[PDB]
C-alpha cells in the first residue's frame, strides 16, 4: 500500500475554533455600537450619500500591540476632532504578503521567531481589535484567507482585498458575505479591471467554503455585499492624479458599479518612497478643492515613528514596509481635512 | 448590543468531515500503486530525467460522470499505445472560475440546478477518482481553495493553481503543501512571472489554515514542494510558440527553477476556439521535432463530442468551455507522440 | 521538566466518524418512521394501564450475525402479526452483554470477533440491521450501555433497556430521562427493587448529561423527562416472577407514586441461568394472567433459531453469549402466553 | 414522516472542547510534578511499600472556589507538617449524586441557580484544580461520566468511582485508562463484591466511547489501571471496625487483588451525622496502633465551618453533606499522624 495522503506535509494541527475566543473576548456593547455604526457610514460614502473623507490609516503592519494601542488614542483625538470631514479609522493589518521567505505576521507567528503559535497570534489579533473597539477607534484588515474571519470580522468595520487576490474567485466569494464594505485593490501592474470585475461579482450570493464558529468545516452562502468599491494603489504607474481617477471612474460607471473609490497614497503610488505619501495627499487634496466628485477615500500607511527597520528593535517603527512618523501624520491629516471642508460646501 | 457577526450570510452548514467519505471510499492497493507511479514519473519529466511528454487532456469541465468514465476508457487505450513517449494524465476539474453568475461546478452543485448539495458532490468527485485510478486512469485537477483538498487529493497525480490565483499567497503557500506535483498558470493577460515567482515560493516550507480529516479548524505546516513548474495558457496574445517558449526558459534559469514548462493548447492559446487547438499541437510538434528541449507536457481540452452547449442536453460534450472531439483527439496525440518519438531518440 | 500527567494509561484515543455520517447513509425510512412512533405509543398504553397487551421482548442475549438475526425477525414477524391482539411482540437486539472477566464486547465494538475493535464498521452494521427490522415491520428493543450510542440509533428503537448494573447509576438515569422510547429499568443483581422504582421517579424529569451531537462534538444534553419507565423483574439470590413477588412489587410501586406496572424477565436470574426452565417461568406467568394478573404489562425472554450456546460462532443462528431457547420453543411459549392473555383481556 | 428523533429532549448544546481550556490553563512545570509524584506516591501505598495513610479529606462538595483555596492553604500546612506519617490530598468534589432533583453541581451549574453554564463550570472547575496544585495541593475527585475525564485528569492525583457507578461497567472501562489511582467504594447496601470486582476489571484493557481533547465523538483503548483498591463507606450497618476491614481484606486476598483498602469516615460509616466521623476515626486510630496493616488510607467530609445549611449564605460551610469544622480537622488529623506514627514505627 503506497503513501498518498500528506507526503509534502511536516505536521496539521488543531486550532481552537473561534467559539473559544469569542467565550473568552465578546464583543462588548460599546464595541458592537461603533462597528455598527461606522460599517453605516463608510457604506454612505460608497454609495456618495455623505460626502466626508474615509482615512485608512497606520502601520503598514501590527507588530507590536502596546504601540498599536498608544498609536490609536493619539489618532483618536484626530478622528474627533476632523470628524466633520474625514472619517479616520485605523489600518490594523497583521501581516504583509511575500514572495521571498520571511515573517508570517503577528497572527500566524505572533513571537516574531518562527515558532508559529497562531492560537496565541488569533486571540492577540482579537484581543487588540477589541481594546481599539472600546477606546472609540475603528479597525479596518487585510482578509487573506477565508477563515480568519471567523475569529475577529465582527470587530472590523472595513476590510481589503489585496492587489495579489482580487481576481480570486474565492477571495471574491469571501468578500460577497463579509459584514463589512470591502475595498478590491487594483493588480500588481495597475489592472483596474479586475477590481471592477470584482465589486459586480462580491454584490451577489455565492458558496463557499470554511469553518463554522465553532471549527468545523462548512458551506458558506452569502447574501451578497452591496459595499464594495475599488482601491488604486499604483502598478503600471501611479493612479492617483485627476486623470486616473477619471478614467476609473468612467470604467466602473461603464460597469454599473459605484464610481467612488478610494486612493492609497502609499504602496506603488508613493514608488515605496513613504516620503512621497504626502505628495499624493497634496495631489489629492488639490483634487477635493477643485472638485473630486469620485474621491471617497485614502489609505495612508503611518506609525509613532517614520521610516523601517529589519529587526523589532526601535519602539513603535515598522519592520515591514516603511512609514511615515506621528508628525507627519498630523500634518497629512490636517491637510485632508482642510481640503475636504472646502469640497463640502458644495 | 447592535449585531455585527454574519450579516451578510445566510447559512453556514456543517459538512460532512474527509473521514466520512475515506471510510466509504478508502483508496484501493492499485489506486495508490498508480498514483505513487505517476508523480514519480511527473517529478522526473519536470526535472528533466525523463523526456516523455506529459499530457494533461480531457473535458473543460466534469458535470456527468457517465461521460467521464466513457472518456477515461477510450482515452486509456491511447495512455497504453502512447506510454513510451507521452505520459497521458486525465483532466479531471469540477468546475471553471466565473465572474458572471453561473453553474458552480459539480463538487459544489451537483444535481446542476442550485441546490449546492456539497456533501453529495463531494462524495460524488471522489467516487469517481477512486474509480479512476482503479480502472488505470490517472487524474489531474485544480484546486480552487485549501479545504477541497483534504477530501480528495490523495488521489490526484497532478494538480493545478489556475491564472487567478497562482498570485494568491495562499495559494502557493498550498502548493507547498500538496502530494502531488503543481503547474502554474500564467496570469489572464499574460503575465509569465506570477508563475515562475509561484514556483519558488511553493518549494519553501509555509504555513496556512485548514481543516484536519476530521474536519476540525487547524494549522498545516508544509514541506515545500519541489515538482511545481509553469503553464503557458496565453494573455492578450497566444504565447506557445518557440519565440516564447524560449524567453520563458531563460527567465526560468534566471530564477534558479526548472527550465521546463508546460504549454496549454487550449484558452487564450487557441484563442477561446476549440478548433484552434490543433493548430497550437502542430507548432508544438514542431518545436519538439526541431528541439524543444524545455517542454515537459501539453494540456488540451477534449471530450466525447465537439464544441459546447448551454444545457446538459447532448451525452458527452461541455457545458462550459468547448472542446475537441474524440476523433480529433486520436489526430492530435498522434501527431504529438510521433514528434516526441524524435525528440527522444536524440 | 514537564512530567507527564495525560493519558498515562491510554494505548490510543481514535475518532469516531460521527452519528450524522451514519445517518447520512442510513436516513430512517417512512415507513420505519412509523413503526417506531406507533410501537413506542403503544407501549406508552401498556405502561399506564390503557391497554392490557402484553409486552413481548424477545429475541437472543446478544446479537452476533445479522444474516441469523433478519433470518430470526422474519419467523418472528408472522407470530408478531398472529397474536397482534393479545401480545405486542417487539425483537430484542441488544449487540453486548456486559462482563466482568474479559471476553468478547459484542458487534458494535468488536463486529469481527477478532479483537480489531473496529467500531465505525460495528455501529454503521446496528445501524443497517435496525434500519432493515423496522423497514421489514418488526419493531426492535436495545440496551443502552452508555450515553454515546443513542446518538447512533436511538430513533430505530421501540423500546429501550437500563441494565441491573447501571440502573443506580445517576447519569445513566439521566440518559433514560432523554430516551425517546419507553425504558425498563431491571432490578439490581442481587434482587434489588428500591434501585429501579427510584429510576423511574428519577427518570420522569428533567436532567442534563454531557454527551455528542449528531455532528459528533462534545455536548451537553437537557432532557425533558421520561413519563414512560417501568421496572423489569429479573431475580436476584432468588427469582422474583411469582405472584407473591408480584404484588410486593406494586405495592412498592403505588407507595411510590410510580406506575405499577411491569416487566417480568423469563430468563437470566430468574431461569436460576438455566435457558430450559425459561418455560416454566412463562407458565407461572400465565397462570397469574389466568387469575388475575392486573400488574403484568411484560415479559422478556431469551430466544433463537437454536437452542443452547457455544464458546464460537460455528453453529449458525446459536448464541455465543447466554443459552437461548430455540425456535420451537419459542412457538410453544408465544402459544401460551397469548392464550393465557386472551383470557385475561376477555375480563 | 413521523418524528423518532429526539422526542423528550430540550436542547443539545456543542461545548468549547478540552482544548479550548487546555489553552487557557495548561498545567505548570510544578504542578505537573507535583501529580506525577502524587501518583506514585499512592501507588506506593496501595502496593503496600510505604506505611504513610493516604488521607482524602475536604467538603463533601465545592460550592465555592474562594473557601475552597481558603481550605487547602490551612490544610497545606497540616500537609506538609505531618509528610512522614500521612499522605493528605484534598477532597474536590463538584456534585453529589441526587436521586431527588436538586443542585447538579459547581460544573454543570456554577451559578447555583439552575442555569446550567457548563462552559464556565468547567473553566472553573480547571481553574480551582491547578491552583490547588500550583500552591502545593494534590486534588481528588470522583469521576461521574466518561467526558468530564477530559477536561481535568491531568490534574487529578487519586479518584473515586462512587457506591453507585462501581458495578457499572462502563466506569469500570474508564477506570482502567485513568491516569490516577482510582478507589471504587462498596454499593449503597454494603456490597463489597462490586468494588473487588471492580478492581480486577479495571486492572485490564478495555474500550470505551468518550470524545477526543478535539470534542470529537472518540473510541478510547485503554492500558489498565494497577492501582485500583476497594473504599469501606457502610452499608445497612457501618463498615469500619477491625472486623469488617479483616473480613474485607480477606476477600480481597482471595480475589487476588491488593488487600489494602481506604476507610471513609463519612456517609453510611458516620450514617450521616457529621459529628460520628471522629469517633470512626478514633476506631481507626486503635486499629493502627494494635495492627492495622490492611489501611492504606482514610475519607474524611470536612470545611472551614461544621454543619451543613440549605442555601449558600455562611462561608465556608457545606450545601451538601454535612462536614466537621477547621477545628475538629486538626484534631482528627493530629489523632491519626499520632496513631500511624506508631504503626509505621513497628
Ligand atoms: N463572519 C464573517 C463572515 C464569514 C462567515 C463564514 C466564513 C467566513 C466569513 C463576517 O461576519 O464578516
Ligand atoms: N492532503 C493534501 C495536503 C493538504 C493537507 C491539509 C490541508 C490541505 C492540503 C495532500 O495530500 O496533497
Ligand atoms: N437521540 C436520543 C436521545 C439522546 C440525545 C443525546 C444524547 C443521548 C441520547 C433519542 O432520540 O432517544
Ligand atoms: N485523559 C484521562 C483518560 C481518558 C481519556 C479519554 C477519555 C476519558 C479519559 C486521564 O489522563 O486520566
Ligand atoms: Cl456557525
Ligand atoms: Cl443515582
Ligand atoms: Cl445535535
Ligand atoms: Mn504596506
Ligand atoms: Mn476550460
Ligand atoms: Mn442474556
Ligand atoms: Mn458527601
Amino acid at each position: 500500500h503506497y503513501p498518498t495522503d500528506d507526503i509534502k506535509i511536516k505536521e496539521v494541527k488543531e486550532l481552537l475554533p473561534p467559539i473559544a475566543h469569542l467565550y473568552e473576548l465578546p464583543i462588548s456593547k460599546e464595541a458592537s455600537g461603533l462597528v455598527h455604526r461606522t460599517r453605516q457610514e463608510i457604506s454612505d460614502l460608497v454609495h456618495g450619500r455623505d460626502k466626508r473623507l474615509l482615512v485608512i490609516i497606520g502601520p503598514c503592519s501590527i507588530h507590536d500591540p502596546k504601540a498599536a494601542l498608544e498609536y490609536a488614542e493619539r489618532l483618536l483625538k484626530l478622528r474627533k476632532q476632523y470628524e466633520n470631514e474625514l472619517l479616520i479609522v485605523m489600518r490594523v493589518y497583521f501581516e504583509k504578503p511575500r514572495t521571498t521567505v520571511g515573517w508570517a505576521g503577528l497572527i500566524n507567528d505572533p513571537h516574531l521567531d518562527g515558532t508559529f503559535d497562531i492560537n496565541f497570534g488569533l486571540r492577540q489579533a482579537r484581543s487588540l481589535l477589541l481594546s481599539l473597539n472600546n477606546m472609540g477607534m475603528p479597525a479596518s484588515t487585510e482578509f487573506l484567507d477565508m477563515i480568519t474571519p471567523q475569529y475577529y470580522a465582527d470587530l472590523i468595520s472595513w476590510g481589503a482585498i489585496g492587489a495579489r487576490t482580487t481576481e480570486s474567485q474565492v477571495h471574491r466569494e469571501l468578500a460577497s458575505g463579509l459584514s463589512c464594505p470591502v475595498g478590491f485593490k487594483n493588480g500588481t501592474d495597475g489592472n483596474l479591471k479586475i477590481a471592477i470585475d470584482a465589486i459586480g461579482a462580491a454584490s451577489h450570493s455565492h458558496h463557499f467554503l470554511s469553518v463554522t464558529k465553532a471549527g468545523h468545516s462548512a458551506i458558506v452562502h452569502t447574501g451578497g455585499n452591496p459595499d464594495c468599491h475599488v482601491i488604486l494603489r499604483g502598478g503600471k504607474e501611479p493612479n492617483y492624479d485627476a486623470e486616473h481617477v477619471s478614467e476609473a471612474a468612467e470604467q466602473l460607471r461603464a460597469a454599473g458599479v459605484t464610481d467612488k473609490l478610494m486612493i492609497d497614497c502609499s504602496h506603488a503610488n508613493s514608488r515605496k518612497d513613504y516620503t512621497r505619501q504626502m505628495e499624493v495627499a497634496q495631489d489629492i487634496a488639490a483634487q477635493l478643492e477643485q472638485d473630486g466628485g469620485n474621491i471617497m477615500g485614502v489609505m495612508v500607511e503611518s506609525h509613532l515613528v517614520e521610516g523601517r527597520q529589519d529587526k523589532p528593535e526601535v519602539y513603535g517603527k515598522s519592520i515591514t514596509d516603511a512609514c511615515i512618523g506621528w508628525g507627519a501624520t498630523e500634518e497629512l491629516l490636517a491637510l485632508l481635512a482642510g481640503a475636504n471642508k472646502k469640497r463640502m460646501a458644495r
